């Protein structure tokens, strides 16, 4: 079976399980089951599934070099798919709640979930809650007897928590730290002294890289019982490196990729986000360029946004991006080499992850 | 040590643990640690702690009849307190997100968390997320080596999930089921045919009773290694019965307890909630009374709200409440008797829970 066909079929299985359980144990009625089915589909489907399919791809790499009965190969692939869906549902949770938090308009060429007419924020917050609850239901049901259940749940929790910490770092990135205070409405920074590479790296590390790269990789290992074919410190280093890059790309596309192509109108400039573009601009700007950035950043006025975009283009950030990209390629190749020492197989999956990221 | 002194001290311990971990492992800075400390205090403290102290009280009952080294007694009490805080933080999660979902104004005589000037919804949704993530961090850290870790995590998950299902039943209780549809803005029901005792019971069972009564009771058992001193089906029956009652009280106070005393301006009438008062009114009203209810319920206009309140008073619902209360007392006494067969101790804790509920 091709991997994607298998992955999508398990989605239907998992869906039917969750909805059937709601009828047999939770007293749901058909109409609310239908609401949840449509919520699930709308929030979990339609992306490229690279998080969830990474779990599958890691597990397939190990299958090709490990002796197993056919039943065991099927069981391992089924587990990789369920694990993959846990990650996809965890992302769906994030995206639902983030969209509400940020007052987002579109996601993937469609309205954000909370903006559907029959949803509203009042339901959507709870819908996002359920999305994450379903990850746990999956794990407890499908992995009940599995030796990796404990490690998998613990890993999941830590990644989840890192992710929520990262959302806090992200939504607070345009405040001055010493001014954070729940009793006082938070002004945007005037100095941008916290728009640094180290601070940007901290935001992106927690908000994206743990769930997008570390979790799929380590889940692949756990469902394969292969965590001893790797030096976990290298797996973390390479996840954080590739994850940072992925985010830098995301940050550039927010500003420069056409809305029709991005699936949304990017608003990082208006939201005063600590983006790669802002940090890199401030790292090379002269005093006049910095003053014009401060007078125009974080404003809804389209004229000021166009002025920030012009400031980025004139500063030739595409060159800083190339240099960044070169250094990442260098370091990713290095870590892949270090990973070959203990597992060629896992190194190869990491190469594939890098290819999918670098060439998207 | 008195139970409450112990419980509150463990709060300080757990707080310091969580904040210290954020500095050592999550790269937090002092100011964001301070934000989280104040969030924690504001959202987790200030109630009566009957959920969390139930865990302690169950565990203390078992200590009085089970032989143990002094170190083991301290360890069991410490675990009961940590478990109790897991439940309190889980409630804090619910309350933060529910307040945002419902556009609530006050909670416990103070602004809802999201309404603090330096919070906003954008942070508060995530703050609520973290609150629940901290429950898991507690469990994995404090119960790492414990034999009950698995059962406790599994129990927690199921209760959490039941709770989120119950929030969906609650916020959808004024829609007609057959009209639920994420593509279509949801009209309030005109017939109120779904305002029935069985439907009300389903809402309250999931939204309140699993986390408020079932979880504290069963956690008390688990940290005591005493789950075989009870018939779990009786524990569930008695939790659901007492929990229903607790909610009925809550529903009556929303309408009739002065705002200064309730700690908020109750809005169940305006929100068209499926409350005990509405269901009981519709169960006894004549055709004219039902028509006047339909023309005035679920409206912000204070005149219509005063008309619904008058309709409840004239219908002598305090009498239906007494009869309900009598039947609950009867059934609770019966279940306590059935629980004595296997554990006098646990039966007594359940009597105390009932006393605290019935006499609040
Ligand atoms: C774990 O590896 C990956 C690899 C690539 C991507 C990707 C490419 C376009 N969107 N997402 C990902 O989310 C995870
Ligand atoms: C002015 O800033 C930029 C920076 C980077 C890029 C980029 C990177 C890969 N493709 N395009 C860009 O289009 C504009
Ligand atoms: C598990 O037992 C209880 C007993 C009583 C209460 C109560 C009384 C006033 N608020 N809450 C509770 O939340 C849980
Ligand atoms: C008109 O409806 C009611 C129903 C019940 C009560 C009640 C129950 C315990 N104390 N008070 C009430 O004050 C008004
Ligand atoms: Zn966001
Ligand atoms: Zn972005
Ligand atoms: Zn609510
Ligand atoms: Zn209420």
């Amino acid at each position: 079976m091709a991997s994607m066909e298998r992955f999508l079929s398990v989605y239907d299985e998992v869906q039917a399980f969750l909805l059937d359980q709601l009828q047999s144990k939770y007293e749901i009625d058909p109409n609310r089951a239908r609401y949840l089915r449509i919520m699930m589909d709308t929030t979990c489907l339609g992306g490229k599934y690279f998080r969830g399919m990474t779990v599958v791809n890691v597990a397939e790499g190990f299958l090709a070099v490990t002796q197993h009965d056919e039943a065991t190969k099927e069981r391992i692939l089924h587990d990789a798919c369920v694990g993959g869906w846990m990650i996809e549902f965890l992302q769906a949770h994030y995206l639902v709640e983030d969209d509400i938090m940020d007052g987002s308009v579109m996601r993937r060429g469609k309205p954000c979930w909370y903006r559907f007419p029959g949803v509203t924020t009042q339901c959507a917050i709870n819908d996002g809650i359920i999305l994450k609850s379903w990850t746990q239901i999956m794990a407890w049901h499908y992995f009940a007897d599995r030796p990796f259940l404990k490690d998998l749940l613990c890993l999941f929790q830590k990644v989840d928590y890192a992710t929520a910490v990262g959302q806090m770092y992200d939504v607070t990135s345009m405040c001055d730290s010493n001014k954070l205070d729940p009793e006082v409405a938070q002004p945007m920074t005037t100095d941008f002294a916290e728009f640094t590479p180290a601070i940007y790296k901290r935001i992106v590390k927690y908000k994206t890289t743990f769930y997008t790269y570390l979790l799929p990789l380590v889940m692949g290992l756990l469902v394969s019982e292969a965590a001893a074919s790797v030096e976990m410190n290298l797996v973390e280093r390479v996840a954080h490196l590739i994850g940072e890059y992925f985010q830098v790309q995301d940050d550039v596309m927010d500003c420069f990729t056409p809305p029709e192509q991005l699936g949304k109108v990017g608003t990082d400039i208006e939201d005063a986000k600590c983006s790669w573009l802002a940090v890199t601009f401030l790292g090379k700007a002269n005093a006049a360029q910095v003053a014009e950035f401060k007078a125009n950043y974080g404003e809804k006025d389209p004229a000021k946004v166009a002025v920030v975009k012009r400031l980025y283009s004139k500063a030739n950030l595409q060159a800083d991006f190339a240099a960044y990209e070169a250094e990442v390629v260098r370091e990713v190749e290095s870590l892949i080499e270090q990973l070959k020492v203990k597992s060629p197989t896992f190194a190869e999956s990491v190469a594939v992850v890098w290819e999918k990221t670098h060439k998207r």
